[PDB]
């Protein structure tokens, strides 16, 4: 829409590797990282972290047990895109944490559909999205990321009824510190409920608001390119 790409994040709308080498380098960045890895078995997902990784197995640390008997399925949450693939179970011992070993997966799927990055605002950064729902009922929501083409609200108290699928959150107003105030149709993408992580060890419940700019004037756009542009660079 802008042109405007930075290094970094290629689309892909679904890239299979192959090679043992990149494979292992792939796991060994996302180690380092520590990039969040998401566990699907029998109708559930575990989600935790590499603990470390080797030239045949990676590893994790979790509470709960994981089954065996065949390959379980995957999902890091890699800068580069959603990597999914399947690996089988080949050891565990008994913090009452399991120590856990898993081959690594022949193949990796690397999608990455998002043309914009995503900037995810820290403690640093205390933005807000208000406004009015159609009935007049306010809403203030805490900004959990923002790109050139829209944003994540983070809340505890969603009024549902008006965040239906394409549902338009009509003059919404990013609040975005120093940045002053930005007026703004929002379009509702998804909603979801996620575990971030509270201070500290606490882990806790919000619902997720992801949505789309639908832009009042063009010059709110290159506005909001410039603000990310400040943003990537001074953290
Ligand atoms: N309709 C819609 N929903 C959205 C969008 N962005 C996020 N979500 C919802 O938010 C969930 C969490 O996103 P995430 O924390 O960035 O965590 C994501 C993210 O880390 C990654 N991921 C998935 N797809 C992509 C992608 O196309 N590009 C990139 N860079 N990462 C992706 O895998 C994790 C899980 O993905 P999901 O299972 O799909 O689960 C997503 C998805 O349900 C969006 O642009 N449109
Ligand atoms: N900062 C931010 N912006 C958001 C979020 N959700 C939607 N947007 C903005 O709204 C645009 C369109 O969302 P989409 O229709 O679901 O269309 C999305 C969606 O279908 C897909 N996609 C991207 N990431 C994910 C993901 O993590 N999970 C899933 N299931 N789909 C994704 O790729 C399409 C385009 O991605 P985008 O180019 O990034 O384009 C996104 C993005 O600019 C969000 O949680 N945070």
């Amino acid at each position: 829409s802008s042109g405007l790409v930075p290094r970094g994040s290629h689309m892909t709308e679904g890239t299979i590797k192959t090679s043992k080498y990149e494979i292992i380098a792939i796991f060994r960045e996302e180690l380092r990282k520590r990039t969040e890895i998401e566990i699907f078995f029998n109708n559930t997902s575990i989600i935790t972290q590499l603990t470390r990784v080797d030239f045949a197995e990676f590893h994790i640390q979790t509470h709960r047990k994981i089954p065996s008997g065949h390959k379980i399925r995957f999902l890091l949450h890699s800068d580069s895109g959603k990597i999914e693939f399947n690996a089988a179970l080949t050891k565990h011992d008994n913090d009452k944490g399991i120590r856990y070993a898993f081959s690594l997966p022949e193949c990796l799927q690397v999608v990455q559909r998002r043309r914009d990055p995503r900037f995810r605002l820290r403690h640093e950064h205390d933005f807000y999205c208000r406004g009015r729902h159609k009935n007049g009922e306010n809403y203030l929501f805490d900004i959990k990321d923002i790109s050139d083409g829209g944003c994540a609200l983070m809340t505890k108290t969603p009024n549902l009824k008006f965040l239906s699928h394409n549902a338009l959150l009509k003059n919404a107003v990013l609040m975005l510190a120093e940045y002053g105030e930005i007026t703004i149709d929002l379009v509702v993408k998804n909603v979801i409920v996620i575990t971030l992580d509270n201070a500290n060890e606490e882990s806790e419940s919000y619902y997720q608001i992801s949505c789309q700019f639908k832009f009042r004037h063009l010059d709110d756009q290159r506005r909001i390119e410039k603000i990310l542009l400040d943003l990537i660079l001074e953290a």
